[PDB]
C-alpha cells in the first residue's frame, strides 16, 4: 500500500513539474530573441557611428595619432 | 486527495505566471526600441558635430596637434 501512495504522488508531482518547466521554456526562449535583438541592434549604431567618423578623419591620417 | 489540490493550485499558479510574464514581455521590448532609439539618435549628433569641426581644422592639420 505504501507503494500505491508513492505512485499517486509521483504521478501528481511529475504532471506539475512537466507542465511547469515546459511553459517556462517558452518564456526562456522569448528572453533570448529579445536579448539577441538588442546585441545586434546596438552593434549597428556602434559600427555605423564608427564608420562615419572613421572616414571623416580618413584611413590615411588615423595612422598618425599614436606614433 | 492531496494530489487533487496540488493540481488545482498548480493550474491556478501557472495561469497567473503565464499571464503576468507574457504581458511583462511586451513592456520589456518597448523599453528596448526606446533604448535603441536613444543610442542611435545621440550617435548622430556626436558624428555630425565631429564631422563639421573635423573639416574646419581640416584633415591635413589635425595630424599636427600631437607630435
Amino acid at each position: 500500500l505504501k507503494a500505491q501512495a508513492l505512485a499517486i504522488e509521483t504521478e501528481a508531482e511529475l504532471q506539475r513539474v512537466q507542465k511547469v518547466r515546459e511553459l517556462e521554456l517558452v518564456y526562456a526562449r522569448a528572453q533570448l530573441e529579445l536579448e539577441v535583438s538588442k546585441a545586434q541592434q546596438l552593434a549597428e549604431v556602434e559600427v555605423k557611428k564608427f564608420k562615419q567618423m572613421t572616414e571623416a578623419i580618413g584611413p590615411s591620417t588615423i595612422r598618425d595619432l599614436a606614433v
